[PDB]
């Protein structure tokens, strides 16, 4: 629940591609 989470381990699931990143 509550969609996504802020803190999460390591995977697949990152935030987008970013500048720096």
């Amino acid at each position: 629940l509550g969609g996504g989470s802020v803190r999460f381990g390591p995977g697949v699931a990152f935030r987008a591609p970013s500048i720096h990143g």
